[PDB]
C-alpha cells in the first residue's frame, strides 16, 4: 500500500507510462483515461510477474467507484466519466 514506497503510482500503463493498473485487467491514465480489459489496459500482464503493492483507491465517489482518470469514477466492474471529478463534470 502506501505510495508504493513514498511517491509512485503502482506500475505505469498505456504508451510508456501514461496510466497504470488498478487491479483486474484494468488500467487508468491521466491523458489516457480509463480502460478495463482493453488494449491500453493489458499492462496488468506485467503485474503477473512481481506481486507488487502500490498506492491504492483514488478517493472513492458515489458514481460507481474511484476517481480513476481525468475524472472517471471507475472500479473493477467498469469505468465511466464521472461528472464528480473532471470530464463530464461541471466545475469538478
Amino acid at each position: 500500500a502506501v505510495l508504493d514506497l513514498d511517491v509512485r503510482t503502482c506500475l505505469p500503463c498505456g504508451p510508456g507510462g501514461k496510466g497504470r493498473c488498478f487491479g483486474p485487467s484494468i488500467c487508468c491514465g491521466d491523458e489516457l483515461g480509463c480502460f478495463v480489459g482493453t488494449a491500453e489496459a493489458l499492462r496488468c500482464q506485467e503485474e503477473n510477474y512481481l506481486p507488487s503493492p502500490c498506492q491504492s483507491g483514488q478517493k472513492p465517489c458515489g458514481s460507481g467507484g474511484r476517481c480513476a482518470a481525468a475524472g472517471i469514477c471507475c472500479s473493477p466492474d467498469g469505468c465511466e466519466e464521472d461528472p464528480a471529478c473532471d470530464p463530464e463534470a461541471a466545475f469538478s
